[PDB]
């Protein structure tokens, strides 16, 4: 009668949904109907803890994925999957854009990227890097998207700021549109990669 | 009584740096003999206090800024004085990077960033998207920088045989982090560049 450790980071992905934002080891381990101490057995502290369950999304993320199309659809495949997949779990999405995980989702979600990356012709010995930056940017941007006021224009001196007070009737606040921002900055990201292949 | 200006000087005091400990609103309040809560009644609410202090961190960033060099030098110059400014202050780029500062600061940031997108040649009517876009990439790195090792400790060749390959190259997510802001810049930039008429 004991959980595996698959079982007990699925059951705090759930309790880490609904909020807000509430969780602790204490009601996962009364969740799961044993106790605290006997939770820490699977995980040397709550952030190694936090991160396996961020490794669990990554595998959701991966789920039914097939690695259809080109190398650049394929890489866009699944930075919106790895999106969508972090949307209702902001906590999460914070630790792994941080530490990153070490296990299973983590594995099929780098294959798959460094799979794409050789089938654009980029180099093998750069395609470390070149995954090191792409990673880097897509974690990035779900990590601030997850987490009205006064704008910055309004009474600023027109001579003093004429580009400003020129464009911020059209610009939008940085908190709007971050779902077309997310894939207009990694469409641009992979036409450098495209540049950069044979 | 304090003022306003006393307030924020109070602040930006405790953000200049080393020691620079992460900044909060009830240190600052402790450090003024008054509380948290009459902080933000005085600035309408909490968070109207912290992009307060945010824009105060953009101020520093732009102080002293002088234009050179092409369009993309100039957006690559304050883009770095901006993440050099938000270094120790995660807290304070992520609201930021949500709802803006909105005061001199910004001003100043937008206003040269603004420019410099009219020089590169881009249709004004793109203008204010290409900054949306560009200023959700450079703070979104910053928020998520500002807090002989592998991502993972091998790989299982026959279901992961790329990673089973690269692993020992793959560097966890969180390190080389200034490198990477200047390449993924850089990428970004290039292109804007290849968009420009």
């Amino acid at each position: 009668r004991r959980w595996s450790t698959e079982q007990i980071l699925d059951a705090a992905a759930e309790l880490l949904l609904a909020g807000d934002a509430t969780f602790s080891v204490r009601k996962l381990a009364a969740s799961l109907g044993t106790d605290s101490s006997s939770l820490y057995r699977h995980f040397r502290n709550k952030t190694e803890l936090l991160r396996a369950v961020a490794d669990r999304i990554l595998l959701s993320a991966m789920d039914g994925y097939r690695p259809e199309g080109d190398w650049k659809q394929r890489l866009t495949a699944v930075a919106l999957r790895l999106r969508e997949s972090f949307g209702q779990q902001p906590q999460l999405a914070a630790v792994w854009g941080r530490h990153g995980s070490g296990g299973t989702g983590s594995r099929l979600m780098m294959e798959e990227v460094l799979q794409a990356l050789r089938a654009s012709g980029l180099p093998d010995d750069e395609i470390p890097a070149r995954y090191h930056r792409l990673v880097i940017l897509i974690s990035s941007l779900i990590t601030a998207e997850g987490g009205q006021f006064r704008v910055a224009v309004l009474g600023a001196d027109p001579e003093r700021f004429p580009a400003l007070s020129h464009f911020a009737r059209e610009i939008r606040p940085l908190g709007a549109d971050r779902g077309a921002a997310f894939e207009e900055i990694l469409a641009a990201h992979l036409a450098h990669l495209e540049a950069a292949a044979p």
